[PDB]
Formats: structure tokens, C-alpha cells, sequence
């Protein structure tokens, strides 16, 4: 299948995942500022536009780390051998949103053929899931307006290991680009150092070559 | 009455007001700075007093938007006609605070008139609602201190749709003096779209003649 | 014992504690930045590093306001005379982290040594609690990356009181070194006002003498 059992028994982390999973049910929520001075000047360079370059790397981070990949699948622990990418889709004619998710590729170009496709197929639909499987990653974005902080208030969120990432409206801070980028996940699956280790991951990745 | 049914089968937003009210129930807070340059240029030509400026300035943005207004009454989605703010009051004397209402009012000087009478009659008052209806905002401040971001952690909100609105202590950042507010809503009634129209048009306010 | 039993029926406080302990049940969190230019420079004419030395004033704060120390003991209010720091330590090797605590003093330099012999006993222990008393405070750190917002979304927080404080990586902004630091409370025992007088009464004792 596309996803391997995870071996809990040996795992370093066994007590924490009982610990947060049951005892103690908890996540959490962080928002910090990625530096996309440079990302601006290779989208400069290209034809790429920005939201979907975005979701690809976000993509790309997380398809680099296990702890970002976990699931309950039939009531054992397991990752996804690689995720795709949920997407809010803003419709300006309704105000309103539509979520759509599409395949993931280590090739941008081939990334950016799969987005164009999905969103020539919906950009009328207005369903909330207009298309209708479980290995994603929810990507959201509010860029019109700045935050320093986002919190999602979730009333039962039980195995619930996917990531949520919401980035707002970049801003010019002296003399960088900052996006604000907020990140929330289960404790059961991430500690504080899984998060940083993401978020410099992909301060990284905004930093190089789209290819 | 002052209220008016709302018509929840033809809304362009009924498959997501379902969702986030009973599938996947939640609510959002976000912080964000508006810049009160300006409004401090027109406080100081003017006999107001900050706290009671931004009441009202909020109120009004919130009197704009039937999204932030919306109630269940009866089991039934109704929107408020208009809302009065709820604003707390810190007692120096028992540092405690209390929670009181005054009547919203487009004219500015009709509101502040409110205001005072408000203030005047229960300035004494240590009990937490002074006072003893439901079409309200709730505004809170936290002078004392800068914040750059604020959350509640509420155990049940279960249609709880109006917004609450958080300030802390203003501070000078570079040219501009800045203002952090937290904004927590309902996923049910509000998109992140509604909550970057309320703080637009909020900062658009600040940056206008009071009257 | 070390601890007295609270006198909630003649405290100014006694219906914010019915209203959120049982009618409203709610805590919120904050991340505000403290000023560590100075504090910076007192650690480097020193031989103390900076963990051991937040922790030391964090407690310290702590330990200077009794609405910050109150617990539920056979369900009664109570207040501690004093609590302990119990603080997260990061084991590199398996890249998992222990919470672990030490007896505070007011005298630093025995706290120096408690923590030292904390340290030393367990670095080595990769349980999640070493140790395995209640009168504590949360102290965790996440110097791996900057954040201006951190927020805890627990399942159930009933009559957990203990404040939970999180900081981030510190840096450079203009002239000044700033560290965020996220501070969660439960509502029932903690106002606006007194998050906001343990943060400025820590940023006082950043910005004072170490002895
Ligand atoms: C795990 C879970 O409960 O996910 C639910 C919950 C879900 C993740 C949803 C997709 C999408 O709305 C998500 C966003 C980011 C949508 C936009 C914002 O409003 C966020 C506040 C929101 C939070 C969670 C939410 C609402 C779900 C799905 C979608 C499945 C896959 C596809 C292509 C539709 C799901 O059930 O699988
Ligand atoms: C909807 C609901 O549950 O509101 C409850 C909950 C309520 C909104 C309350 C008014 C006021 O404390 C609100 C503030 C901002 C008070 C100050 C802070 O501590 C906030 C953390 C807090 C959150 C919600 C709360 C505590 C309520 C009222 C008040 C009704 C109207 C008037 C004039 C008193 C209510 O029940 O109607
Ligand atoms: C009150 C309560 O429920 O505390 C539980 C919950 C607890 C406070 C825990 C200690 C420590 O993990 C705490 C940290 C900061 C640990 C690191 C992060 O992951 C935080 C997200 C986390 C939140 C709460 C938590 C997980 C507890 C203890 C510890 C008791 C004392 C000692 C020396 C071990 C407890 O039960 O007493
Ligand atoms: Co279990
Ligand atoms: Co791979
Ligand atoms: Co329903
Ligand atoms: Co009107
Ligand atoms: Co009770
Ligand atoms: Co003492």
C-alpha cells in the first residue's frame, strides 16, 4: 500500500504518544515569520506565481519527515509514504471557499501542471469538497490581512495527526519579505522540535533553487 | 423585532455553516496590529478618550457585517438588526473587573454621551455584570501590556457566534504607533475573509475624521 | 503544610471564580516579547547560562503572586507557599525531550546548584518524567526557532490552575534582543490584569542585578 505500520513498541518516543494521545489529549499552535526575500526574486525570475510555489514547498517539507506523515489507520498507528497537499480556493463571485487537494511531485513543473489541471476543472465549483483519500496536508491562506497569530479552537480533535498550515498576507519589515506562517499539530506525533525543524526546512528550501 | 430570520437554504455559505457548526465544529482567533497613527492625531484635536473611541469604531465595523451579528434564537440562524458592545472595567481599587452594555449609536457624540451615563451610574459596581439583553459584542483590554497574540480556550462554545475582540497596550514600532487586536470567532458564521474585511475596514476607520 | 487554604468567600474575586471555573470554563494564553539586552549582558560577566538563569526568574515571578499558585487540594482552593519550576530538557540523541524539576530558592546561587544536580543525575534519562509533588510550575523552551505566538489546545483543563510558559528562540530586532514568551492560565484564577503583572514585574527582574 502507500504507507508502512509504524513500529511503536521500539519507538523513542512511545511514552509521549500514550502520554498526549490519552492521558493528556493535546496540540498545539505557532506561528512564526518565514524570511521570503529571496523566494520573491526567483518568482521574479520565472513564470510561477506564488500561492502554488507555496503549497509545493510546504508539500515538499513535509513529505521530508515521518512525525508530519502519521495516521490511525484501523486503529493502528501508521505513515503515509508521501502526502498531498489540501488547498482553500477563494471564489470572488460567492465570497466564499472550496478545498481541493491534488498530487504531490518532487517536479515542480510537474506539480504546477497538476494545480492548473485541478484548478481548470473547479474554479467554478463551490462545493466545499468538490471533488469528493486520506494521505493529505491542509494548507489555508487569509492573504488579505497580515496576522502575527492564528489559533484554530477545535472541539474534539482525536487522532486527528494531519498538520494544519495558515499563512497570511506578507509584508515588507526594513528590509525583508515576511510571510507569517502558523502551524498546528497534535502533541501525540510532534514536540516542539519537530515543528522547528519544518519551519527551518523550509526557511531553507524558500532560500534555493526552484529547480 | 430587532432581528431578522435568516434565509439559510438559499445562502451561498449553507454547506459550510452545517460543517463547522456540527461536523467539524470550531472557531479561529487571530491577532493582527492596526496602525492608530492617525487616530491619535484626531484623539489629541479632540476632547475623546481612547477606550471609548475604540468601542466605538468597533461596534461600527461589527454594525457593517451581518456575519458578525448572526444568533440562534428560537433553534433558528437570525442576524440582529444592530448589536450594543459589552466592554469590561477594571476596578483600581479591587482589581477586578466588571462587564457592562451601552446603547450603539452611528452619531459618535450620542454614543459617548451613553457611555459616560453608563460608566457614571456603576463605576462602583464590583459585581461582573453590574447590569443583569442578547444582541452584544464583547470588547475586553488589557492595557497594561503588549501582546502580539491572544487566545480563549473555551470547553464548550457551542453556538457561541459573536465575535469577541481582544486590545492590548499600544507601542511605538518604528513611525507608527501600533495597536494588537485579537479577533475569535465562529467557524460557522465567519471565514477567514470576514475577519480580514472587519479588520480592513476597522483600520480604514481609524484613518478617518471621527465626525 | 506547605500551603493555606484560600478564604473564597470574602475574596473580591469569589464570583469570576464560579463564573469561570464551572458556568464559562476558560483560560487563555498570550505571547508577548520581554527585553533581554540587559539581562543578556549580566549573563556575559558571568559564569551562569541562560536556561537555568529564565527559569530562576520565571519561578521567581512566579513566587511573588499567589493567584499564580492555587490548586485544587480535596476540593478546596488552596495557595502554595511556594511552587517548583518543573522545565523541559531535549535529549539530542533521541531528539525527545523529559520535563524535569528542582527545588527553587530565592538565593541563586543555590538554585545554581539544585539545577546542576538535577542536570547531572538525569541528562542521561530518557523517561518523560525521571522522577516520577504538586506544587509546580510549567517551563518549557523551544530555542530552536523564533515564534510570536504559541498556543496549548488541550482536550480538558478542569481546576488545572498551574500556569504553563512557554519562549522561543531569542533575537535581534533593532537594537534590542527580545525573547517571546507565551504564558496559559485558566480564567477561573487569572485575569488580564495579572498575566500582565507577572510579565512586567519578570521584565523588571530581567533588567535588575543578579545578585
Ligand atoms: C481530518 C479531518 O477531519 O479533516 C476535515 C477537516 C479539515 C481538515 C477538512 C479540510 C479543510 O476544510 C480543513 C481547513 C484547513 C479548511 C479551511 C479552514 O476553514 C480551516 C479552519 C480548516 C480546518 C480543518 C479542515 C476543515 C477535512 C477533511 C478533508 C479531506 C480531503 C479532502 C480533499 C476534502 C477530512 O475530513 O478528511
Ligand atoms: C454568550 C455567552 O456565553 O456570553 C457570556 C461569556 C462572555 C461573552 C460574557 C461577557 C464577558 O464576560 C465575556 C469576556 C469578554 C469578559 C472578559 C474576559 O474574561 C473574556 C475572556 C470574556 C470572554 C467571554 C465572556 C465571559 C457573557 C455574557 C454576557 C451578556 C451580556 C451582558 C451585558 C452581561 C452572556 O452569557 O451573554
Ligand atoms: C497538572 C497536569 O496535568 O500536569 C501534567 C501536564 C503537564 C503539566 C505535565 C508536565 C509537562 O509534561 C507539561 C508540558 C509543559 C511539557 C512540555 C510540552 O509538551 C507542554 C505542551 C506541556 C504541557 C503540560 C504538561 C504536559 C504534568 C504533570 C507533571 C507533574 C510534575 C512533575 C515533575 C513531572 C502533572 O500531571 O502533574
Ligand atoms: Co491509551
Ligand atoms: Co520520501
Ligand atoms: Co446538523
Ligand atoms: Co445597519
Ligand atoms: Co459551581
Ligand atoms: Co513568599
Amino acid at each position: 500500500m502507500n504507507y508502512t505500520k509504524f513500529d511503536v513498541k521500539n519507538w523513542v518516543r512511545r511514552e509521549h504518544f500514550e502520554f498526549y494521545r490519552h492521558r493528556l489529549p493535546c496540540g498545539f499552535s505557532l506561528t512564526s515569520k518565514i524570511d521570503i526575500t529571496t523566494l520573491k526574486k526567483s518568482l521574479d525570475d520565472s513564470a510561477y506565481k506564488f500561492y502554488p510555489v507555496m503549497i509545493y514547498l510546504i508539500a515538499q517539507a513535509v513529505n521530508q519527515f515521518d512525525e508530519l506523515r502519521m495516521a490511525i489507520k484501523d486503529d493502528e498507528l501508521i505513515v503515509w509514504d508521501s502526502v498531498d497537499p489540501c488547498f482553500t480556493v477563494f471564489h470572488q463571485e460567492t465570497e466564499t471557499f472550496s478545498a481541493l487537494s491534488c498530487p504531490y511531485s518532487s517536479d515542480i513543473d510537474q506539480f504546477m501542471v497538476n494545480y492548473l489541471s485541478v484548478m481548470e476543472r473547479y474554479k467554478s465549483d463551490t462545493k466545499l469538497f468538490p471533488q469528493g483519500p486520506e494521505n493529505h496536508l491542509f494548507i489555508s491562506a487569509l492573504p488579505w490581512v497580515n496576522f502575527d497569530s492564528f489559533n484554530l479552537n477545535v472541539a474534539n480533535f482525536t487522532d486527528f495527526f494531519a498538520p494544519v498550515i495558515t499563512m497570511a498576507k506578507y509584508q515588507q519589515e526594513g528590509d525583508r519579505l515576511l510571510l507569517p506562517l502558523s502551524v498546528q499539530v497534535h502533541h501525540a506525533v510532534c514536540d516542539g522540535f519537530h515543528v522547528a525543524r519544518f519551519i527551518n526546512r523550509l526557511q531553507e528550501l524558500c532560500n534555493s533553487k526552484l529547480k
